[PDB]
């Protein structure tokens, strides 16, 4: 029952790196 750990760490620390270097100006007019 490894399914929680392997898929929820690896995309915790690759995701946040695109939701604030490309979203704090984009869809939000500025």
């Amino acid at each position: 029952k490894k399914r929680y750990v392997a898929m929820v760490i690896w995309l915790y620390s690759a995701f946040r790196g695109v939701q604030l270097t490309y979203e704090h100006t984009m869809l939000q007019k500025k």
